[PDB]
């Protein structure tokens, strides 16, 4: 094609093809990967990816190739020489081979790079996109191939820790492909050179490979157990979420195992409810077009044609998913309705992780609310079961006691760098001043001063930052729980073969996890109330607490009710019911921690080197319970003044970036505070006008309710637009007439224009904030615009935003 990511896909079309179908890499594909030819590939990237670093440092600043220098991102030499010590011991620097193959690639690079750094992208692309795609997955077969540790040694080429999202920084790198300026033969030269570095990794391959030559329940009646936890697995991670499921059965007063489906016929799950109650729980991961895992592809197809009746199974669904899937969680969906279908009740709804997004915590979370719900569906056992043992200090040094840090001890007063989400830096707060120029809603720009701290950010990247809990409310909780907060002591796990030896830092006081470690804002989860549910003494609320511990029956709907719609806090539980008197070591073991809170940086690095300004609206609302509730990080920031105030903050990477060419255009879209990375963009385009670079349009569209109200940056931005810097400065009022007015009629209004912009200037449209499903009202807006301007019918222009999106062209900030 003509755009130079298009033209390398469509050249190395069937090298990738040819090169993910040789003998290793399709051993590697079905788990059939061993050691040494591990060890021998991983030595050979080290080579491969050094000598393509030095060229890539060697050619970092010539015009054809700086677009694509991300060395705190992509980068690799340091990762490979960690693997390295790792897989050939200490003197690995003398042990590695260097095999003849790997020594023609590494030539070949040093050609390119000394003669040829044109042709250089063609290498990088063949590599990094590769490494940012199926490297994801292959990682998690080696981890169970291998058996390596959960700590990721040994695969640290396989780990980017500097890119949140991968896809998003492939788009950006794309994007930044497109800039580099060749003439045609340049780009043929171009994709020659990538079908070449293809062809390297092939023989590569080649050479390295030349290189290398009973029935279920009657067992369960025999032996004594109640809960069988069967997985359906490829890669391990539904075999150890089947395990530490199963290992968790034994700590509630029953037993239970893990079970693989591959090897009995559940025919035998006929005779199951013969046992005094009993449960069946399934960890089902979902691969293909919505087709099970191998070993339960003998589960799948039995549950297809046939009708065999199992009334009085009880059962319980976990799947494991996907998001970006369209055919999402299909097996765990289908075992779900095909159980209930045959005639087995449900105890527990069908839980749906998301790879897409966090599947660890989606499983933690499923897990927390399941068991309880087993509890009180089969009865109780006096809820006699705890996990992490009390231990008092009375006596103690202050320098040995936790007193808020995050990381090791001392961590906040000893700030040492570098800063991250363990080490968080404590900003300075330098400004607070009110962006709201109406009542309604509270809307601040805080600035924090991170001078030698030896942080960098770019704009659009984002600040996370580790807030405190209203300390009335912890004194409150402290009063009426009838318990000393200043007590030091800690909460040590016994399940010994565990890392996690604390729920939060230790030794500490009440006071303190109350403060920094516990979340004591957000609805109680199920798994705290069915706890506390042992500390009612009015049976008229033992057993509220206890019908609030499971997904059937007016209990569900009680606890969505009455806790979740009214958004009831611990403090406002414990005030409705005043027979809870729990202790308060058990209700910190019980309390989920409290996170950090992301907020786009509203300020370009490029004029605030020392400085990140943050644009944020307060939470604080009234609750269906009549009190009032504070969101934590906001009310938090709100009370730093300047009279010093500290932010633990750290600074996470995003895609979010601006075009790396001055003149090309930008289309911003972010109604309310997601105007907030865009002020930081704005700024930085207003600084390249300063330095005397030719610079593009820029069109902001700005979206709020008066012009009196919440105008935000209203002055900076009048500035802006009559200094030149911001071309267009449309704002969309939506409580100034009659009909409401938002971003996409403004949008809808510039048509021809932004049109014109895609089209001939090569445009880059942002969007930003959490407004409600704005993402798809400027999508098909922009659907439109494409489809009338550009003859086109709806699908091919859709097919063109969407091109436009991979090519790093149609960017999104959103949240919620
Ligand atoms: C990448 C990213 C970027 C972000 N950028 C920004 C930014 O630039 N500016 C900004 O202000 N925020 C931003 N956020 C959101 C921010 O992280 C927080 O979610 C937000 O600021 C609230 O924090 P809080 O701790 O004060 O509220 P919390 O203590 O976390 O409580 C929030 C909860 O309160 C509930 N709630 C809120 N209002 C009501 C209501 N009327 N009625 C009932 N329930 C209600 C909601 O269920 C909500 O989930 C961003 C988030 C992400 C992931
Ligand atoms: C284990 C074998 C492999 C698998 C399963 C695999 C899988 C994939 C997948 C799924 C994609 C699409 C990702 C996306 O665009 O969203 C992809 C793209 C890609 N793969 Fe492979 N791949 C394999 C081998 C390789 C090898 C050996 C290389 C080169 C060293 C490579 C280079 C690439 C590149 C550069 C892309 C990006 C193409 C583009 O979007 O322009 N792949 N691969
Ligand atoms: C080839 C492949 C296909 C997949 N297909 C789907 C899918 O169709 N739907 C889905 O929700 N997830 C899909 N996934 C996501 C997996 O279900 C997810 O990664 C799951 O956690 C894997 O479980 P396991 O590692 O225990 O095998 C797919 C993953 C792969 C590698």
């Amino acid at each position: 094609s003509q755009d130079l990511s298009e033209a390398l896909k469509e050249a190395t079309k069937e090298v990738h093809i040819r090169a993910e179908n040789s003998e290793f890499m399709r051993n590697f594909q079905k788990g059939q990967v061993s050691r040494e030819g591990f060890k021998l590939v991983m030595a050979s990237l080290y080579h491969i990816y050094t000598a393509l670093e030095e060229e890539i440092e060697r050619n970092k600043q010539n015009p054809v190739y700086a677009p694509l220098y991300f060395p705190e991102e992509l980068h690799r030499r340091a990762a490979l020489e960690q693997d390295m010590a790792f897989w050939y011991g200490p003197h690995w620097q003398e042990a590695i081979p260097y095999t003849p193959a790997t020594q023609h690639y590494v030539k070949r690079l040093h050609e390119v790079g000394g003669t040829h750094p044109e042709l250089l992208v063609a290498h990088a692309y063949t590599r990094y996109l590769g490494d940012l795609s199926g490297g994801q997955v292959l990682k998690k077969i080696a981890q169970k191939a291998m058996a390596l540790p959960s700590s990721g040694e040994g695969l640290a080429f396989f780990t980017f820790p500097s890119i949140d999202n991968p896809t998003k920084f492939k788009q950006l790198y794309r994007a930044r492909m497109n800039t580099l300026e060749m003439t045609p033969e340049v780009k043929h030269r171009v994709t020659e050179e990538a079908k070449t570095a293809f062809l390297l990794n092939i023989e590569l391959f080649e050479e390295l490979q030349a290189l290398l030559p009973s029935s279920f329940v009657e067992k369960m009646k025999k032996t004594g157990r109640n809960i069988i936890v069967f997985y359906g697995s490829q890669t391990g991670t539904a075999e150890e979420f089947a395990n530490r499921l199963s290992k968790d059965a034994h700590r509630y007063g029953m037993r239970g195992m893990s079970a693989d489906p591959e090897e009995y016929d559940l025919a035998d799950l006929s005779s199951l409810p013969e046992i005094d109650k009993s449960l069946v729980v399934f960890c089902m991961a979902t691969y293909g077009e919505g087709d099970p895992t191998d070993n339960a592809q003998d589960f799948y197809d039995w549950l297809q044609e046939t009708d065999v009746d199992l009334t009085g199974v009880k059962f319980a669904v976990f799947g494991l998913g996907n998001k970006t899937y369209e055919h999402f969680n299909a097996m765990g969906k289908y075992v779900d309705q095909r159980l209930e279908q045959l005639g087995a009740q449900r105890i527990f709804e069908l839980g749906l992780g998301d790879d897409d997004g966090n599947l660890e915590e989606d499983f933690i979370t499923w897990r927390e609310q399941f068991w309880p719900a087993v509890c009180e569906f089969f009865g109780v056992e006096a809820s006699s079961i705890r996990q992490y043992e009390l231990v008092v200090h009375e006596d103690m040094d202050v320098a040995k006691v936790y007193t808020g840090e995050m990381g090791r001890l001392k961590s906040y007063e000893n700030q040492k760098p570098p800063f991250d989400a363990k080490n968080p830096f404590l900003a300075a707060v330098t400004a607070n001043r009110k962006l709201n120029q109406g009542t309604e809603r509270h809307l601040m720009h805080l600035e924090l001063d991170i001078s030698d701290s030896k942080i960098r950010y770019e704009s659009g990247d984002h600040v996370a930052v580790y807030p405190a809990n209203d300390s009335a409310l912890v004194n409150q909780i402290g009063e009426i729980l009838g318990a000393d907060l200043d007590v030091i002591m800690s909460l040590n796990n016994l399940d010994e073969e565990s890392n996690k030896k604390h729920p939060f830092p230790c030794p500490t006081t009440y006071r303190t996890a109350l403060t920094y470690y516990l979340d004591i804002t957000n609805p109680p989860r199920t798994n705290v109330l069915y706890e506390l549910a042992q500390y009612a003494s009015e049976p008229s609320e033992q057993e509220h607490l206890h019908k609030m511990a499971s997904s059937s029956g007016e209990g569900k709907e009680l606890y969505l009710s009455w806790v979740v719609e009214a958004r009831r806090h611990i403090l406002a539980i414990l005030q409705d019911y005043p027979s809870l008197r729990p202790p308060i070591d058990h209700l910190c073991e019980l309390l989920p921690r409290l996170q950090a809170r992301y907020y786009s940086i509203a300020s370009s690095s490029k004029v605030h080197p020392n400085s990140v300004h943050i644009c944020a609206v307060a939470v604080e609302y009234e609750a269906k319970s009549g009190r009032v509730n504070k969101g934590v990080a906001t009310s938090w920031l709100r009370a730093k003044e300047p009279a010093r105030a500290l932010v633990p903050m750290f600074v996470r990477k995003s895609q979010f970036r601006l075009p790396f060419k001055s003149t090309t255009p930008v289309i911003m879209v972010g109604p309310g505070t997601g105007i907030a990375p865009f002020m930081g963009f704005i700024q930085e385009r207003a600084w390249l006008r300063e330095q005397g670079k030719e610079v593009g349009e820029t069109l902001l569209y700005y979206g709020c309710r008066r012009s009196d109200e919440d105008y935000l940056y209203r002055e900076e931005l009048a500035r802006f637009h009559k200094d030149g810097a911001l071309t267009q400065l449309n704002v969309a009022f939506s409580r100034e007439q009659a009909h409401k007015v938002y971003v996409q009629h403004l949008l809808k209004r510039d048509r021809e224009h932004l049109w014109k912009l895609i089209h001939e200037g090569g445009a880059h449209i942002y969007v930003c904030g959490d407004a409600r499903n704005m993402a798809k009202d400027v999508q098909n807006t922009f659907y439109d615009i494409v489809a009338e301007f550009g003859p086109m019918e709806h699908t091919q222009a859709v097919d063109y935003v969407k091109k436009l999106m991979t090519k790093g062209r149609y960017s999104l900030d959103v949240w919620s």
